[PDB]
């Protein structure tokens, strides 16, 4: 009609910029603006925008480039996090796979993995690290059988060779055999190819030898030889998979498909002759017969993405358009990433500036960080290992305890959002993520295409905010609300008036 709904989550910075977006539409169009709060994280704005203003959703909100990448869109193949499992003399891994659905939604596959050597001898038990994988799925146009051509590059990261590894120094032939059952539908897959572990490359073709595969091929990818991962030179003592060779290892997985069935898989990976063989039993239970898996509603290809500002922005732009029909406008100008802050007296005293400069100082206490930040694998833990932070202690303070401790110098470093209003009232300086651990979180306005169709002027109106809010500005405005207790709606107005952007 004549009404547009602007959403915000229950977060000070979001409330300010969403008030700004609403004021701009009111100042530069004749539309009615409905300002709608959502409770949750930035995924609730996304479900609200998919509903739309017509259905007690929203039409517009401010999203962060990195947020659209990591959740909402998601890495299709994230890092497979590996940890030692003393009790099985092996390793454990947990990770999520994201399968695109033909209707635009995403189908999550939670993988829980365990590996145990088949032989009795010593094997490598690694420190925590991860595997980075990119799979490309293709078709052989001449192949009549239900099949899948697969290319995989796998590298270990997150941190002179076992006898087992000596068996991988060239190209190794691979045989994969799977016997399967899903809700009673029995099937078999056979695959052959080769693996080149020095390059972390797998090349394989899989065929269903019992007819039409009853599940989509992308759900079998993780099931159908992590011993071909490329472990860099400085990490070769963390490669359990090759060190268990030639006797090999048993791999077991539970794969739960969100709101659908689960896969139970047991595999033996070992040398036979000079072939690396992966023999799998898979059982699938409790799948909905009209669901994504048994209904064959998943897209065949994984996507590829980029973690630099422009590539991330362009990626969320393309995919949000292709899936769900949603338009990204221009960035407001600030990057609200997660960061570390110290007292500004401490920063000039020791001439700090960057995370590396901080890491060089081990006589510091980082117990002022939130538990979530200390517990997330890509929170402090990953950061600690990329920068080798040598912090004295690491207690986990939440509420506002963190801020009051750095105030009294019980703690010297805290975690914070880069635009956190409280950084100014406590006189702390943020530090530069020089090694770019975190993805960029540039805020930009987001709008449904059909609202844009109905009201084309909204594109120009919302782009009048492009690069109109620097990091320092968003900090000062967050401060006025969280520090001084001003109404966020009045804070947004005053800023826009002072810029001549509204009446």
């Amino acid at each position: 009609n004549d009404t547009v709904v602007v959403g915000s989550i229950n977060f000070t910075e979001q409330i300010i910029v969403a008030n700004m977006v609403a004021e701009m539409i009111e100042a530069h169009t004749d539309l009615k603006v409905v300002r709608k709060l959502n409770l949750g994280g930035t995924n609730v704005n996304f479900e609200a925008i998919k509903r739309g203003g017509a259905n007690n959703g929203i039409d517009i909100y401010v999203e962060y480039t990195g947020t659209g990448l990591v959740d909402i869109l998601g890495f299709p193949e994230p890092n497979v996090y590996i940890t030692a499992d003393k009790q099985k003399n092996g390793i454990k891994a947990n990770f999520k796979i994201r399968h695109n659905v033909e209707d635009g939604s995403v189908q999550l596959a939670d993988h829980y993995q365990q590996n145990t050597p088949i032989g009795d001898g010593p094997v490598l038990l690694p420190d925590n690290h991860y595997l980075s994988t990119q799979s490309v799925l293709s078709k052989d146009p001449n192949e009549k059988r239900d099949h899948m051509v697969l290319l995989e590059f796998v590298t270990a990261a997150g941190i002179s060779m076992s006898k087992g590894e000596e068996l991988f120094t060239g190209v190794v032939p691979i045989l994969v055999e799977l016997d399967g059952d899903v809700n009673g539908h029995k099937f078999s897959v056979r695959g052959e190819g080769e693996g080149d572990a020095t390059n972390g490359k797998l090349t394989l073709k899989f065929i269903c030898t019992t007819g039409k595969l009853p599940v989509p091929w992308p759900t079998l990818v993780t099931t159908l030889v992590q011993c071909f991962s490329r472990y860099p030179d400085h990490m070769k003592q963390h490669d359990f998979f090759k060190s268990a060779m030639p006797e090999g290892y048993v791999q077991e997985r539970t794969i739960s498909f969100k709101d659908d069935g689960t896969y139970k898989t047991r595999a033996e990976v070992k040398f036979e002759g000079d072939t690396l063989v992966n023999r799998i039993e898979l059982k699938g239970i409790d799948f909905k017969e009209d669901g994504n898996i048994l209904g064959h509603k998943l897209e065949y290809n994984f996507p590829p993405p980029s973690t630099d500002p422009e590539g991330a922005y362009e990626t969320v732009k393309k995919e949000y358009k292709r899936k769900w029909n949603i338009v990204w406008l221009k960035p407001l100008g600030f990057n609200n990433t997660y960061t570390l802050a110290v007292k500004d007296e401490l920063a000039k005293q020791y001439n700090l500036k960057t995370f590396s400069d901080l890491a060089k100082i081990s006589d510091k206490l980082i117990l002022g960080a939130t538990m979530f930040f200390l517990e997330k694998p890509d929170g402090y833990p990953g950061l600690q290992k990329l920068y080798n932070f040598k912090f004295k202690h690491t207690k986990s303070m939440d509420m506002g305890i963190r801020y009051t401790a750095i105030d009294n110098n019980e703690v010297q470093v805290i975690d914070a959002f880069a635009t956190d209003g409280l950084l100014v009232s406590h006189k702390l300086k943020i530090l530069e993520d020089d090694k770019h651990f975190f993805p960029p979180y540039y805020a930009a306005p987001i709008i449904r295409q059909d609202v844009l169709d109905k009201h084309p002027e909204l594109k120009d109106v919302l782009n009048k905010l492009a690069n109109q809010i620097s990091d320092e500005e968003m900090q000062k405005l967050n401060y006025k609300v969280d520090g001084e207790g001003q109404d966020p709606a009045k804070v947004a107005k005053e800023f826009l008036k002072e810029k001549g952007l509204i009446l």
